[PDB]
DNA sequence: CGGAATCCTTCCCCC
DNA sequence: GGGGGAAGGATTC
């Protein structure tokens, strides 16, 4: 079982560099401007030049600006990045039919059959890196190991512009040594629940009774961490399909008035339907971000597909359910469509 | 800020 | 008891 994982370097910012190569070597910050005030919003991502001074995804644009007032600041152009991404995914398909497209810039390949060992896999990685650099001018990091999770960890270790193999020797070392928060699927909230159980590396998950562990982090994540620590995680590379299309926008002011919020809600529906492109959903959810950054939602599944008129009509009802049930002001409002025919 | 998958809890109808 | 599904949250990348 040889898995090869491809993670494109600093993706959105690198694409902006490709479309304007004079950006190269400058600090580049790709931003999402919320329209609430001058430079309100956040960093989607940044190239390494900006990153090494602390400008990274998630910080406010305002804070980025005071660290690096002279950086290049660009609005996020997701549609472009998506088209570049799928071209790169298409080239990867030429190296295996077993491909899992995990996000806009991550893919796993099953190269068990195209390759005999880690030496040949490491060479196939170099072929792949070079191919993408030649055809689209994008640097990527490659991780190689015996399963998806360890291929991913490999990439995290080698980035940027890297390639790394975690064989079987190193896999066993990492179970004892890798900080458990660096395990994919362990975010901040789970990392902290695991600390309380005194689980600081993967190996610790075996020293603890299962029912306790699933008591804390849930059954799925429990079985997940256990198989990994046991060196028997072996999930298949699986072709993934879109299950839901949606869109959420930020309001210029926090509000509670139905008629203040509606045009934002309707805009979200309009873009959501364009994105849907001949897909017909049976389910709609109205999603609200309240003033305290909390996320509330109300939804409805239909026996049939939802027409645009029905989306418009139903969304107002669900938004009304939200305002009836939750006393707080709304900051962001949007919709999500799913259960496609 | 933003898009989306998977998972968890609760509640429900009912064999 | 338990299957099957929906709803509203929680959590991750
Ligand atoms: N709007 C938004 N987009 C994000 C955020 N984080 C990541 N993205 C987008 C932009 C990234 O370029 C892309 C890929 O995610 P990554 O975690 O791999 O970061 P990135 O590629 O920028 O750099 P990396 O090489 O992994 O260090 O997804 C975020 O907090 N907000
Ligand atoms: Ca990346
Ligand atoms: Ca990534
Ligand atoms: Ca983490
Ligand atoms: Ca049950």
């Amino acid at each position: 079982m040889i898995v090869l994982f491809v993670d494109f370097d600093y993706f959105y910012a690198q694409v902006e560099e490709v479309l304007n190569p004079s950006l190269k070597g400058k600090p580049v910050v790709v931003c999402v401007f919320s329209g609430r005030f001058e430079d309100s919003g956040a960093v989607a991502t940044a190239n390494y030049e900006a990153r090494k001074f602390g400008v990274k995804a998630g910080i406010p644009i305002v804070e980025a600006k005071k660290i690096l007032p002279n950086a290049v600041y660009l609005p996020m152009r997701k549609e472009v990045y998506q088209q570049v991404s799928s071209r790169i995914m298409n080239l990867l398909r030429e190296y295996s039919e077993k491909i899992e497209i995990a996000s806009i810039d991550e893919a796993y390949l099953d190269i068990s059959d195209k390759v005999r060992d880690y030496r040949e896999a490491y060479n196939l990685g170099l072929e792949i890196k070079n191919k993408i650099l030649e055809k689209e001018k994008i640097t990527v990091t490659v991780g190689i190991s015996k399963n998806k999770v360890f291929a991913k960890i490999a990439a995290d270790m080698a980035k940027p512009n890297g390639i790394k193999v975690i064989d079987d020797e190193e896999v066993k070392r990492l179970i004892r040594e890798l900080d458990i928060a660096d395990v994919p699927g362990i975010g901040n909230i789970t990392a902290e629940k695991l600390k309380k159980l005194g689980i600081n590396k993967l190996v610790d998950t075996l020293s603890i009774e299962f029912d306790k562990l699933k008591g804390m982090i849930g059954e799925a994540k429990a079985k997940y961490l256990i198989s990994l620590a046991r060196d028997e995680y072996n999930e298949p590379i699986r072709t993934r399909v879109r299950k839901s299309i949606g869109r959420i926008v930020t309001m210029k002011r926090n509000s509670r008035n139905l008629e203040e919020i509606k045009p934002y809600l309707f805009r979200a529906i309009e873009e959501s339907y364009y994105k849907l492109d001949k897909r017909i959903p049976k389910a709609i959810h109205v999603v609200a971000v309240t003033e305290d950054l909390d996320i509330v939602s109300r939804g409805r599944t239909f026996p049939h597909g939802i027409s645009k008129e029905t989306a418009y009509s139903e969304s107002v009802k669900l938004l009304q359910k939200i305002l009836e049930e939750d006393e707080r002001k709304i900051r962001r409002i949007g919709v999500r469509f799913s259960k496609f025919i």
